[PDB]
């Protein structure tokens, strides 16, 4: 238990997930008379530690807020951001501080930039999977390499039928077209194959007997888990056509990713993990398009100027022991700064709808509406514009590229031109 210091310290705390760090740790600090805040990315986790310690801490999530007068608060990073960040606490624990979702990143950076001014003595950056870590072996999971033999084609290797006859098995595949293709062949060999991915109702998975569930990362109880060892990963490309493209890329998975997928077996009883590849990237590198996400979340959810968002991301990049990324702070701040007078109605629909880049989407929707032009495609991304579809004609004033573009485009909008400058100035 890192002692509370005389001057402000940032501390790192690497210890297994579940053991001590969101639970025993804060309680020991409180037992010494300190005020302590414990930050977590997930709502369920924050309530999970709340309930478990209530046998009483303050609990601060978007959906539920309990104030109890306790010296211990469990918040998510998002609610922490919503509450204006640093008010009130001697000690702030950033739990699961490896997390590369926007919110967590803005959260920690916020804690890093502000904790000292606001009078804290200690910030503990806690996680069980700090940068460079690999997958540790699990007592309940036997791990067996797949070999070229077997009669089912699987990412260069093969799977034997014997391993997926009898019981429950989960096969992780990388995309959607690949889940369909694989489920289908198993149905054509008797086996009970069920594909799952974003845009399916969770009902379609049987609950009791034999199945081979072919899903992405979109109770389960599996006897076996089968992993293609790859992940579709969001990335940015500065393609100058006219500006940037948000697209995907399939990289070999990292440690936490291998963990997450292996952990779908061994749920108490024994488990089996069979792999396409023996290796893994180490964790601790994230794409530029995560920076774009921070500026997006900041502008859409957290009422931050681009500039404030930068101040918080700077603190995060000025701390050692954290996921590292390209320094595109001035670029990304530049971009969002030009993005003014969004339609609040469009913004509100792309937020509700769980869109990625809800701000950039609603902004391209805004620009489209005011021009009376259509969006770059009639995909699901552009749902907010359906009400107006009947009124919209001509070429799409294209700002950036978030997906497929079916409509002809104009490249001359002031916002398009402005962004273009940003990339020639800051890149
Ligand atoms: C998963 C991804 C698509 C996503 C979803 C949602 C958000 C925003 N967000 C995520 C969390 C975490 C939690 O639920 O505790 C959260 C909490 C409180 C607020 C909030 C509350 C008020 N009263 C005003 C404002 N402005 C914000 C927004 C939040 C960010 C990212």
């Amino acid at each position: 238990p890192p002692a509370v210091p005389q001057s402000f310290q940032v501390a790192h705390l690497h210890a297994p997930t579940g053991s001590g760090k969101s639970t025993k740790v804060p309680a020991a600090y409180a037992a010494q008379g300190y005020k302590v805040l414990v930050l977590n990315p997930s709502v369920a986790a924050t309530l999970g530690f709340g309930a478990y310690m209530s046998k009483d801490p303050n609990i601060r999530t978007g959906v539920r807020t309990i104030t109890t007068g306790s010296p211990i608060t469990y918040s998510t990073y998002g609610k922490f951001l919503a509450d204006g960040g640093c008010s009130a606490y001697d000690i702030i624990i950033c739990d699961e501080c490896h997390s590369t979702d926007a919110t967590s990143i803005l959260g920690i950076g916020t804690v890093l930039d502000q904790a000292e001014t606001a009078g804290a003595r200690l910030v503990v950056l806690a996680t069980a999977t700090p940068p460079g870590s690999v997958t540790v072996s699990h007592p309940n999971i036997e791990e067996v390499a797949l070999s070229t033999t077997g009669e089912i084609p699987f990412y260069g290797k093969a799977i034997p039928l014997e391993v997926i006859k009898g019981g429950r098995h989960l096969i992780f595949c990388h995309s959607k077209k690949k889940c369909d293709e694989l489920a289908a062949k198993l149905v054509a060999l008797g086996i009970n194959a069920v594909a799952y991915y974003r845009g399916l109702d969770v009902s379609v998975i049987p609950t009791s007997g034999d199945v081979v569930v072919v899903s992405t990362d979109a109770t389960g109880d599996f006897d076996s888990v089968i992993d293609c060892n790859t992940c579709v990963t969001q990335t940015v490309d500065f393609s100058l056509d006219p500006t940037f493209t948000i697209e995907t890329t399939t990289l070999p998975q990292d440690a936490v990713s291998r963990t997450q997928r292996r952990g779908r077996t061994g749920r108490g009883k024994p488990g089996i993990y069979r792999f396409v590849a023996p290796g893994e990237r180490p964790s601790g590198m994230f794409d530029s398009s995560v920076l774009c996400e921070c500026y997006d979340a900041g502008c859409a959810w957290y009422e931050l100027t681009p500039a404030e968002t930068t101040v918080r991301l700077r603190a995060y990049m000025n701390t050692p022991g954290l996921p590292v990324c390209q320094d595109h702070l001035e670029f990304w701040e530049g971009v969002f700064t030009g993005l003014t007078h969004i339609d609040a109605h469009f913004l509100s629909q792309t937020k509700q709808s769980g869109e990625n880049f809800p701000y950039l989407v609603a902004y391209q929707a805004t620009v489209c509406a005011r021009a009376q032009a259509p969006p770059p495609s009639w995909d699901q991304m552009w749902k907010c514009l359906i009400r107006l579809k009947p009124t919209l004609h001509g070429p799409t004033p294209l700002l950036y590229r978030l997906g497929a573009v079916q409509n002809e485009v104009t490249l001359t909008h002031p916002i398009t031109k402005y962004i273009m400058t940003c990339m020639s100035a800051d890149l």
